[PDB]
C-alpha cells in the first residue's frame, strides 16, 4: 500500500497473509473455512496466516493454517487477469475472535464515491521499494466506471472496478494482491493489478467481488 498508514493492530481481523517461506499475497476471511484471495496468487501449497498485525514477529494472535483446497475461478484469464478471484479451503476452521474475524460478502455493487478500506502488505513506495513488516491501511472511494475505462481505454471488464485516487500518491502495489477491499463492512474488492502503483490517472484494479456471490456460495456448498 503506497501513501496510506499503519492499521491499528489486528482493526483488519479479516486480513489474511498467503504464505509460501514468505508473504506474496493478501487474502479475506468470508467464513470460518476459506479465504477469497486473487487467481493470480495462486501456488499449489500455502499457508494461511490469520490473526497477524507484524508477519515477522509472533504477536500471540496468529493462527497458521495450511490449505487443504485451493479453486481458481473457471473462467480466469491468466493474461488479462479478468476473474480475478480464488478460494482457499484452510484444512481446519479458523477460530473467530476479535482478531480473526469473517467479513460479508456485497449485498449490491457498491456505487461510485463509496468509501471503503484497502490493506495488505505489499510495497509502500511508488519510488523503489520497501516491503513492511506491519499492516498498511489505505482508505480510498470506489471510482466511476467511466473513470477506470478512461484511464484504461479497452482494459476494463464488467468483473474490474477501479478504486483510489486519480491523482497518483495512494494505491495497492505489488505484495498486496488477493487482499482485501471493504466498503461498509462488505467486501466489494480484491486486489488484481494496475498499471504500475499510485501514477498519475492510473488507478487500482480490483476483481468486483458482487459479481461473485452465487460462484462462492456454489464453490463453498461443493467443496
Ligand atoms: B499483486 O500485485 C498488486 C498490484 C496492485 N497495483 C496497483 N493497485 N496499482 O501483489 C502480489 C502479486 O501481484
Ligand atoms: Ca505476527
Amino acid at each position: 500500500i503506497v501513501g496510506g498508514y499503519t492499521c491499528a493492530a489486528n482493526s483488519i481481523p479479516y486480513q489474511v497473509s498467503l504464505n509460501s517461506g514468505s508473504h506474496f499475497c493478501g487474502g479475506s476471511l468470508i467464513n470460518s473455512q476459506w479465504v477469497v484471495s486473487a487467481a493470480h496468487c495462486y501456488k499449489s501449497r500455502i499457508q494461511v496466516r490469520l490473526g497477524e498485525h507484524n508477519i515477522d514477529v509472533l504477536e500471540g494472535n496468529e493462527q497458521f493454517i495450511n490449505a487443504a483446497k485451493i479453486i481458481t475461478h473457471p473462467n480466469f484469464n491468466g493474461n488479462t487477469l479478468d476473474n480475478d478471484i480464488m478460494l482457499i479451503k484452510l484444512s481446519s476452521p479458523a477460530t473467530l475472535n476479535s482478531r480473526v474475524a469473517t467479513v460479508s460478502l456485497p449485498r449490491s455493487c457498491a456505487a461510485a464515491g463509496t468509501e471503503c478500506l484497502i490493506s495488505g502488505w505489499g510495497n509502500t513506495k511508488s519510488s523503489g521499494s520497501s516491503y513492511p513488516s506491519l499492516l498498511q491501511c489505505l482508505k480510498a472511494p470506489v471510482l466511476s466506471d467511466s473513470s477506470c475505462k478512461s484511464s484504461y481505454p479497452g482494459q476494463i471488464t464488467g468483473n474490474m472496478i477501479c478504486v483510489g485516487f486519480l491523482e497518483g500518491g495512494k494505491d495497492s502495489c505489488q505484495g498486496d494482491s488477493g487482499g482485501p477491499v471493504v466498503c461498509n463492512g462488505q467486501l466489494q474488492g480484491i486486489v488484481s493489478w494496475g498499471y504500475g502503483c499510485a501514477q498519475k490517472n492510473k488507478p487500482g484494479v480490483y476483481t468486483k467481488v458482487c459479481n461473485y456471490v452465487n460462484w462462492i456460495q456454489q464453490t463453498i456448498a461443493a467443496n
